[PDB]
C-alpha cells in the first residue's frame, strides 16, 4: 500500500469532490505512476486569501481512496491565469470528509523534518508519500 498526502486549493478541492478525481500537471505525472488502487488520498488545501482580502489558513479537509490506475484525460474540469487541466489523473471515492487546521499537526508530523521551514516539504510538490504513523494521527483527528 501507500499514503500519500495531495495539495490542492479551495476551488480544485470543490472539483475534485464533485468528480471524484485527482489530477496532477505532466511534471507529476511520474510520482502518479506509483499510486495504485487501494492507496489513501490525505488531501489538502494550502494557504489562500478570500476576495474580501482574509487569510485562509492552510488544513486537511477529507481523506479518500485510490479506486483506479493512473490514466490520461484531457477534460476541462478543473480551473488553473494558466491553462493546465491536470490530465495525469486516479479516480477515488471519499473515505471522510472534515476539516481540521494543518499548522497544529506539524510538530508532530514526521515527514516535516524542517519544523521551521515546513514550505520545504510542499515546494514543487503535486502530491508526497505520507509515513504509515503521520496518516493515522491525521486519519483519527479527521474521524
Amino acid at each position: 500500500m501507500t499514503y500519500w498526502i495531495c495539495i490542492t486549493n479551495r476551488e480544485n478541492w470543490e472539483v475534485i469532490k464533485r468528480h471524484n478525481v485527482w489530477g496532477v500537471p505532466k511534471k507529476h505525472k511520474n510520482t502518479l505512476s506509483r499510486v495504485k488502487p487501494g492507496d489513501k488520498l490525505v488531501i489538502y488545501v494550502r494557504q489562500e486569501k478570500d476576495k474580501e482580502g482574509n487569510l485562509l489558513e492552510p488544513k486537511i479537509v477529507g481523506i479518500y481512496e485510490v479506486t483506479s490506475e493512473p490514466y490520461v484525460d484531457f477534460s476541462r474540469i478543473f480551473k488553473p491565469g494558466g491553462k493546465e487541466t491536470y490530465p495525469y489523473r486516479v479516480k477515488i471515492k471519499p473515505i471522510k470528509i472534515g476539516e481540521i487546521n494543518f499548522k497544529p499537526l506539524i510538530n508532530d508530523l514526521k515527514f516535516i523534518k524542517n519544523k521551521k521551514r515546513w514550505s520545504m516539504h510542499f515546494f514543487g510538490k503535486a502530491m508526497r508519500e505520507l509515513p504509515e504513523e503521520d496518516y493515522k494521527l491525521i486519519e483519527k483527528l479527521l474521524l
